[PDB]
């Protein structure tokens, strides 16, 4: 007999998936943030690498230092241009994620608090045995956070919907008088807000015009005298018919998030002479020749000791007015950074100046 | 009579209100990649005059450009921190902004779609005109678009929530016999999802246990024979009381949105002696007010413009840094081409050096 209310085998499993939905902001602001600091990490090593050929430029190693400061230079440009091609769909994630969980949070509160005497809209197994909170705030065992958490940076595992698409919830079933989503009304119990008819619904004199989808369209209220009707697996992913366009939107949008370690963000590694990127900076500056002899190497790992050079390099207090030593690879603002490169570029320029007037 | 649908004074506002929150994230990524086009086009500058000294050492320029770089360093770093301390503002108005918006669409739709016969549930003025779509999708004359639109980095205003709080919606009224939020009840035409009772409403023998929170807290469906109540307007707002966290939140993440053109973002202006991040810059690297001056050869609001216009207008010609063409430096705009600019030149500056050593060596 329609009438009951709704079986946690359908609404237990979509308070899971709200309830994972919470987080999905600060897990994309944690891979924002994490993007933009390899971008600056770059952006950095540029000036530093810049930093030490200005303070040292009878150094022996200026084919590699000039080498290293056109890498990162490349470096930076590339990680800016995948972030910027990244931000659109980072913001899309985030909006379609919450829009999604909005509708279920709507729908999901209201039948939890259709409840009270004979109502009993969100029930287990039985149209007797309504949803109530535990001390732990689990409604019948299921986490279902119906709110949004405060923005934290963290991760937060999203299951429920995939690059694959959706999973781990019921599908199809309903739409007529078998009580396959809701039980049997064996007597008083009863939510009405489940049918849009009059016989065992809310409808006033009969049915409306056309199925009401809720939840977004994972569930069809129906106008007649029947029970609702799940929306297919299919319905609810990329590519699929009507009904759910918020369920297929968010697919999309997390099949198309951008790659947190692609490989435009992320120092190259391999022997130096296979390096695409050395070699380009090379090529333009100065191609495997000239990289393998300004670092007197050809193994994965050649650029070490330039590396650890420019990292070491003592900054004596007093220059650029700095109050303290500090050693150069632990100089990370652009405000100090840029402002030692222009230290040692006025004194290169007064050395040039200086040693042309003597030889005139 | 309680039982009637809700009138368009209250769910016209909120119909407004979500087809403007349908653009709310396009705004916001509009407005942030703006702000990354003003840091990138400071951390630029620096390259450039650094590159113009290094190709120029002998420029009579050599302290104003020593100045503009270390400024325009500090420039792309008080840009880049203020971006990311706004980052979480923007990921949050996003998130709050969406989050509501599903909120109504979903109550919204199942009203709309509760018309059919005696079922009335969007009504105008009266109990028994059910408001329907026009040829231009509006709904009895309103917007009210219940899905979000593609993704576009384009202007969209928010005018129902802003900085100062909630507009334009109707508050307080309701919550019993009063029809102030519903019509009187004259026949047939009903109703029955607004009351969560049985006399009117949908309850089952009874009223539920208590008010449902309904819009994400903008009203409130009645566990008792009594028409819904709307919420106050400081609920809806930062510091409000309980029942609408959805709507306060949203306005707290507005209120703390950032500024796209601020002071960190953008270049000083005024007279050089008195730019406080030049006068820091020039303190720094040369060892204040005075040494500006001098550098730039004057006082004015545009003395910097002389050295500026040298650097943007300076020659590159082809076969430097191994570029295909000649362009003026104030062209090249991208990280890869001005580094190895620098690059180029910072080389030649060592090869330089060793070389003037060596042919004045005693
Ligand atoms: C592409 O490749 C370049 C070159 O490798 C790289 O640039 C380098 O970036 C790092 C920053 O990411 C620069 O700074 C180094 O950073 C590490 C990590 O710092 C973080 O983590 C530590 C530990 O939790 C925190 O304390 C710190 O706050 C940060 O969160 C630091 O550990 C480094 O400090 C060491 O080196 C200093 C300079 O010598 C030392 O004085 C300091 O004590 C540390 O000593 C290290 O070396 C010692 C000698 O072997 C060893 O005994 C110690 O145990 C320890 O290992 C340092 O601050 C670094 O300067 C950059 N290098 C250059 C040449 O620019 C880019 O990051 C990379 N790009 C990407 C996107 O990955």
């Amino acid at each position: 007999v329609n009438g009951a209310g709704l079986l946690q085998t359908v609404w237990g499993p979509v308070c899971e998936l709200t309830s994972e939905l919470d987080g999905q902001a600060g897990a994309a602001l944690k891979k924002e943030q994490e993007m933009l600091a390899k971008i600056n990490d770059m952006q950095m090593a540029q000036l530093r690498a810049a930093i030490y050929l200005a303070k040292n430029p009878s150094t022996p190693h200026q084919n590699a230092l000039a080498v290293l400061t056109a890498y990162y230079a490349e470096r930076a440009g590339s990680g800016k241009a995948y972030f910027l091609h990244a931000l659109p769909k980072a913001v899309d994630s985030i909006r379609r994620a919450a829009y999604l969980k909005g509708h279920l949070d709507e729908y999901l509160n209201l039948l939890e608090k259709s409840s009270g005497g004979n109502n009993k809209c969100l029930v287990t197994t039985d149209d007797a045995t309504v949803a109530t909170r535990g001390g732990d705030q689990k409604l019948a065992g299921k986490n279902c956070k119906l709110s949004l958490s405060p923005l934290k940076p963290v991760d937060a595992a999203l299951t429920y919907i995939t690059k694959a698409g959706v999973g781990k919830l019921r599908y199809d079933d309903g739409g007529a008088g078998g009580n396959a989503v809701t039980p049997s009304k064996s007597g008083v119990h009863a939510c009405k807000l489940l049918i849009a008819h009059n016989t065992a619904g809310y409808g006033d004199g009969g049915g409306v015009t056309a199925d009401i989808d809720v939840f977004a369209g994972y569930m069809k209220v129906k106008a007649t005298d029947a029970e609702p009707k799940l929306a297919a697996k299919s319905d609810l992913e990329e590519g699929g018919g009507g009904g759910a366009e918020a369920w297929k939107a968010l697919h999309t949008a997390i099949k198309q998030e951008a790659d947190a370690e692609a490989a435009e963000l992320t120092n190259e590694t391999g022997k130096l002479g296979e390096r695409r990127h050395f070699l380009a900076a090379a090529t333009n500056v100065l191609g495997r020749a000239a990289v393998e002899a300004a670092f007197g190497s050809d193994s994965e790992g050649g650029d070490r000791k330039i590396i650890e050079l420019i990292e070491k390099e003592l900054i004596v207090k007093g220059t650029a007015n700095r109050d303290a030593d500090e050693s150069l690879g632990n100089i990370k603002t652009l405000k100090e950074l840029g402002e030692l490169l222009s230290y040692f570029q006025l004194k290169n320029s007064n050395t040039i100046n200086e040693l042309r007037n003597k030889l005139k």
